[PDB]
């Protein structure tokens, strides 16, 4: 099978970036946004089948894969910069109001998107993510072992540009095999897009970049809202790993401390949901457009 | 001021090791125990003036510096393993029972000798360590940025010995300038020493297998004596750095419930106390000595 087919590739010119993006179909619009350390070819067995019914539009953030900031010295790859990208982005493809799919750093891009940005956000969908403040709030010994790589990439400039940026095809390939807990899930194609990006050094400062933004600027929006009582006004949708979960960090009840209306379920797959478990993804998240039809 | 003037270089050949131990004085006997990422002429500055009352033995933890483990495929870094290479080299220079003096990862050692073998060790003094059972319980957001390589250098083989390895000497220099805070401690002929050491990829290993270790069975053995309330059997001194500690923090707070005999006091330096405090840190160090030399 073709990746993306029929997908139309652009290059979008907003006030602060340069954005790649690839489009299909028609109907309501539908922005699906991947995380670390991928691009917008992690949804290859998703988009089409939503291109079915639905405008998608897949996107690379600030800094990964094809997009990148204008301001190559001192850009801002915080969570409500990149919204601002999605802001853009869609306004531009002619979308005010639109759902938001996120995987990893992109569905944090999309909950910062819907908290700052309201009116624009019809229906969120999250893929294995809580706020960061609910992670930072979970941190211990077991946590830092596991996720070593949220405190490495968040020390200063240029620490950990250094290390990563000696091997970067070593740190790229053990990173997505951890990730996927040896599961053979990536497409060998959409990986020699990975690792293209990660060859990159302006893109290896990006996602370093995007860490720094989590524990700082990042988590001061979440408490901020937390402080103001302010959530998410669109119909939520959390689909998880099914792993055991602490009391308090289960993700359907933290969603609940964020949004008035949510819904979810557990798949039985790694974190990396959409190469991983894209027929269950599939399943729940058409049923949940479908029930919010009038939301969109 | 020469470096080391008078001390007496051996190696010493043990039942798991091939052991760089420098020794000076007579009288009773000390062992002083570096830490990471470090050699023996981190106690440069101390050594001395102990020497003119003492028996002072300068050791290369094992791994570290000049010292290796013969297995050089599966060698045990663990801090027992290490507090038994202590065992041997004070035996073989002709002690059975000595005091121990132990900075960063060498204090880990100190304690771990002092609960395992409690007839070999008449006092302990920790320059700015608690049992690493008590860091575990510490963790959160900060501490695991703070001390990312805690983290790092424990993951699985071979990934931070790649990352590390890369460019060594910006990760020992970056490393070192870190833990002084900035400040200008390092004689320019004991840098060269750590970073010869630091250049040689078994060196580089050996000191992830101490960071694996502190996660693992370090932390078991911890766990045991608590269990069991095992206590060192000695007089303790600590000697911290003056910071704010959280409750249940407080280093003189812990030793006291891992020994019944403790003293202490707060040093204004970084942990880098032998290099950065040294009249302060003797001034200590010679009245403790002082108080118990019938423990002696
Ligand atoms: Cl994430
Ligand atoms: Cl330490």
């Amino acid at each position: 099978d073709p990746l993306l087919p029929g997908f139309d590739y652009l290059t979008l010119h907003t006030s602060a970036a340069r954005l790649r993006v690839a489009v299909k179909g028609s109907g309501p619009p539908l922005l699906l946004l991947h995380g670390y350390p991928q691009t917008h070819l992690a949804w290859h067995r998703i988009a089409p089948r939503l291109a079915e019914d639905y405008s998608v539009v897949l996107a690379d953030l600030r800094g990964y894969g094809e997009s990148r900031a204008l301001d190559e010295e001192g850009a801002d790859y915080s969570k409500a910069a990149l919204a601002r990208d999605q802001l853009e982005t869609m306004g531009q493809l002619g979308f005010e109001r639109f759902a938001v799919i996120g995987h990893d750093r992109g569905a944090r891009v999309g909950y910062r998107l819907a908290l700052d940005h309201p009116q624009a956000v019809a229906a969120f969908v999250s893929l294995d993510v809580v706020p960061i403040l609910d992670n930072w709030a979970a941190v211990n010994k077991v946590f830092a072992l596991n996720a070593y790589h949220w405190f490495l990439l968040a020390q200063p400039y240029d620490l950990p540009e250094r290390l990563i940026g000696a091997d970067p095809e070593h740190f790229l390939d053990y990173t997505l095999r951890r990730m996927a807990q040896g599961r053979d899930i990536y497409h060998p194609q959409a990986l020699e897009s990975y690792r293209r990006a990660f060859r990159d050094p302006a893109v290896r400062h990006a996602m370093c970049e995007d860490y720094r933004a989590a524990v700082g600027v990042d988590a001061d929006a979440d408490q901020a809202d937390r402080d103001a009582g302010r959530r998410l006004q669109c119909p939520v949708q959390v689909l998880w790993q099914e792993r055991p979960y602490a009391a308090g960090q289960h993700p359907l009840e933290i969603w609940k401390t964020w949004a008035g209306q949510v819904e979810g379920a557990a798949i039985g797959a790694s974190h990396m949901l959409p190469e991983d478990a894209p027929d269950a993804v599939l399943e729940h998240l058409l049923g949940f457009l479908a029930s919010h039809r009038e939301a969109l």
